[PDB]
């Protein structure tokens, strides 16, 4: 009678109890850093724990700075929606405007094609598309995207009789070979999304606290740097995560074992038959115009993006020196002319053209802001926000201090192990709740602990950073995860069993990687830079 | 034939040519002000031509001002998502909260009790209420408040046969019909036309007071909460009536028996008694107020109050008492919202934990709304519209639109007293029409009071007339807080509010040119004079 109550109740619990439980950190000290602290506890309790909505729990910041004496409520909204922020949200409308028009399954459809369509050389082609795509697009959108795909080429195999997709006689339960499929294209999500600043969320938020924090830092987190140091040790980690998954479920490297003789099987009499539903699903006609249109845009886009500030050539943002120009200019520029273009140019038929018929009407953008409005994940604004102010009230109010000097006993460790620590605690927190609670919760903390420490901050933000990203135990680790297991009735146990292989493959590729390679791609991670000693000595 | 590509395709043309065509404006000028003169045309064309959406039109900022050297990408983006947007958002996030539940059912079944369930009755009545409550909360507040009320009154009108809602029939919202948009825009033009009776009405009025406070200290003539309430109450009443008389001619054809909406309206009259009969049947077949209404309510009133109570000027107000950090509007909003999800629906699980039988909750309790009906239902374009509105604010004062303006207003000296003051009249109303009513009144009331100051007439006789016009803006979307927020609630095309605001703002104007140089008189004696401290003023200037 009373278990049950725990059990349906537990949020109303702790949204009730936990606020009480640390009114004594308020109610014991004296400065405003220790009321800071009390906010900070309760809204990372009710991050970890989701006891209230992420995007509800992100605009706490907005009353409870005013009310405490930390920033007026007029600098906690403008910290809402900073530069990086909308970025971040034109990103989500171009990933959008892509989606329309159906430009990603014509990519993945192509891509699928010229790769090889035996059934390992199928999976690593899907792992592949999907991984590229999530660097692009948020691993939910790119999960739900992939997934029908490969669903089909199922159905079809099974109604071939080669393979089934369901044990024989509770939902049913997936067989290896569907399990392989559904997690690799989930993992291929994860794995991809950490490659660039707008793949996901997480890397938005910990590179805007790094750059919020550290205005001063030589070494900057731009989408160009960052995607240079991100891409060799994602396609590392994705290439390892594929022969995992092919030897945990497909048999490999073990001919005997009866996993390989269902591939064995699979590759004759079957590759004919899926490569016949993937021309037969790719019957997406020509490329339109409209296509091209958004293709252009896009890679237009991301030129703009690796053009902002080289060290080679000036480029732009320093021809228009007059102010910081700061990639939003491309995006936004990007999302209007989306509105601004037509989709069909049979208009020009007017103009001495023979062509067709002329249109009956106003020919359609290559985008309806009906489109936007309903498929833009819209509290990331509120979550982002909430992190970024959480961040700078730290700093404000002196939570940095507190910390820092709370957390100095870790300077007997070496660098090494110390990373080692980090990137552990890092997935070890994420395996449990969303990345960027996550990352919101310990990457002020790292920043003001590396400051206590001689320790170049970057060194450990930026791999706990990434790490925060790498969850694959459990369905509530990431949304991609919860919606595969929806997809494909996956159990937790198989899943959680699954992951122990990506777990270690990127446990030891960024902890050996952001030691060897992230020296190459910045060359003072190893010693102390002398921002950083000025920082230590004002805080 | 040729005929028919404008016709068709006349949007993309105004796409592609207007910032051609008005490209000289930036070219023959060499001046940051101009740069943004050219901007503000391009965006004000698309504006009201609605040859883009007016959300991504209002996005235009981001991209120009960082290339036009005017203001840096990361001050532009801030100067989005400022506290007044957040109130925004907040107030519209505890409007849904209201409409979660059938809270406004409730209260358009009361209303229409109380009324008697006519047409023009009803629409009297609310126009009335949101002009009174606007009097003492931002006009946009007001505005997010009423919505799902006018909504649901539409609604039981409609099942009553009386109207209908929308007109009937592939990505464009229906078309409003002419009742509804009578509704939407009343209670818009209502908030508008309420906010300028006394200075807590609106910002505006505030601004406009301290700008007048700060130029003339030493002043005989001051405009404190008791003389200005004084002052505007009268003309206000006549804005509201008039107004609402001219939107009942306008769309259920007042005095025009012969248009088909007369006909309807009359109609509806019948039967009033079987009516009403139905009417509070349909008000008693509903249950008491549940927790779930009754915790909305409270949060509701306690999110008024603390609007309400917050540096009135008549007393304290809790902002001084917590002067620490400068509190604002959104601290309530966002509280409310908050706590919106932080409590249950209902009472059951205590209900059982003190073992007084019923049945166990099986699962968790609802919160008072979900985050899914927030991200369906808010119009996020509403952020990009109204901080556009805001950072075209900031960069025509850091870029020098304010200086230009201005200076083009001095020239009017040479214009008679009553002629000058319809000009500053008329000025006020047409700048109010493309910016927030705030900067407008930054950018003149300071010319007005140094040229009232130069041509030797009181300075109020020029600064409270257009103080007041800087308010009523009624012609788009981006005039004013409310008349975005209506659009945004029912969807109104540009064209039939651009066409339906006409008769406001002639009336507002007329008015005003009256009611200033005849009861002001009664207000403030020395009005016509020029009294000694303005005189020592002048001599000092
Ligand atoms: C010097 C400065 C000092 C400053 C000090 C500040 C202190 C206050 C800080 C904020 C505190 C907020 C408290 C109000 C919210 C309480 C929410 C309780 C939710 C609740 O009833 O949950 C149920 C269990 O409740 C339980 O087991 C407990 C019973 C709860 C009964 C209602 C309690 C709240 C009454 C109203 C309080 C208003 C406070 C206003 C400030 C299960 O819910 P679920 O998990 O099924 O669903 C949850 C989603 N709906
Ligand atoms: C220091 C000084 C700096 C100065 C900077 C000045 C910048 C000025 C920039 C001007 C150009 C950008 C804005 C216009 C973009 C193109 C808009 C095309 C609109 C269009 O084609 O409309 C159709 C008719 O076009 C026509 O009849 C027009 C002729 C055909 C136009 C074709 C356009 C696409 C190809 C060229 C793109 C060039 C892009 C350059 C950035 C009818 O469309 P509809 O109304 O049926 O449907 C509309 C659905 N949205
Ligand atoms: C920024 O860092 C440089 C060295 O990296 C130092 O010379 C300079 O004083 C610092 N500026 C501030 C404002 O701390
Ligand atoms: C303003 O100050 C001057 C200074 O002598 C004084 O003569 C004048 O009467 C003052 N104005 C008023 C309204 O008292």
């Amino acid at each position: 009678k009373c278990s049950n109550f725990f059990a349906n109740h537990w949020k109303g619990l702790v949204v009730f109890l936990v606020p009480l439980l640390c009114l004594p950190v308020m109610l014991l000290n004296e400065g405003a850093e220790f009321r800071c602290m009390y906010l900070l506890l309760v809204m990372a309790i009710f991050w970890v724990t989701e006891a209230l909505p992420l995007y509800v729990t992100s605009m706490i910041p907005i009353v409870a700075f005013p009310i405490m004496g930390i920033m007026s409520s007029d600098q906690t909204c403008r910290l809402y929606f900073k530069d990086t922020l909308v970025m971040f949200m034109g990103g989500i409308m171009v990933a959008l405007a892509v989606e329309y028009c159906n430009l990603h399954k014509r990519l993945a459809l192509r891509v699928i094609q010229i790769v090889g369509c035996s059934p390992r050389r199928l999976h690593f082609g899907l792992i592949m598309v999907t991984m590229f795509l999530s660097m692009w697009i948020s691993n939910a959108a790119c999960t739900a995207m992939m997934c029908p795909i490969i669903q089909a080429v199922l159905e079809e195999l099974q109604a071939q009789g080669v393979c089934k997709i369901n044990h024989e006689p509770e939902p049913p339960y997936p067989t290896k070979i569907t399990l392989c499929y559904y997690l690799g294209i989930a993992y291929a999500s994860s794995l991809g999304g950490c490659g660039t600043i707008i793949g996901t969320a997480t890397n938005l938020t910990f590179k805007g606290i790094y750059e919020a924090r550290f205005k001063n830092s030589t070494e900057q987190m731009d989408f160009p740097t960052f995607m240079f140091y991100s891409v060799p040790s994602m396609l590392v980690y994705t290439l390892l995560t594929f022969v995992f998954l092919q030897w945990h479920f497909m048999g490999l490297w073990r001919p005997k074992s009866k996993e390989a003789q269902e591939v064995q099987r699979g590759r004759e009499g079957a590759d004919v038959a899926k490569k016949v539903i993937d021309q037969r699903y790719k019957d997406l006609g020509p490329m339109s115009i409209h296509e091209i249109q958004v293709m252009i845009l896009f890679i237009f886009m991301v030129v703009m993006y690796f053009t902002r500030k080289p060290g080679i050539f000036l480029g732009w943002a320093d021809l228009l020196n007059s102010k910081d120009i700061r990639n939003s200019m491309p995006t936004i520029f990007v999302v209007v002319m989306c509105f601004m273009l037509p989709a069909n140019y049979a208009f020009l038929r007017y103009c001495t053209r023979r062509g067709g018929p002329v249109p009956t009407g106003p020919t359609p953008s290559l985008i309806t802001w009906k489109f936007i409005q309903t498929k833009v994940p819209w509290g990331l604004v509120f979550l982002l926000g909430g992190g970024f102010a959480l961040a700078e009230g730290s700093k404000q109010s002196g939570m940095a201090k507190l910390i820092g000097n709370a957390l100095i006993g870790l300077k007997v460790l070496p660098n090494s192990v110390l990373l080692l620590v980090v990137i552990l605690v890092a997935v070890f927190l994420t395996a449990f709740s969303s990345n960027v609670a996550i990352a919101n919760i310990i990457i002020p903390v790292l920043a003001e602990m590396s400051l206590a420490i001689e320790i170049h901050p970057l060194y450990l933000i930026l791999p706990a950073g990434l790490a925060c990203s790498m969850a694959f135990h459990l369905p509530v680790s990431t949304p991609p995860n919860a919606l595969v297991a929806g997809y494909a009735n996956i159990r937790t146990k198989d899943m959680a069993i699954a992951g122990i292989g990506p777990t270690i493959i990127t446990i030891i590729t960024l902890f050996v990687f952001c030691q060897t390679w992230g020296l190459v791609v910045y060359p003072n991670l190893n010693s102390f830079p002398e921002w950083a000693q000025i920082y230590a000595a004002a805080a």
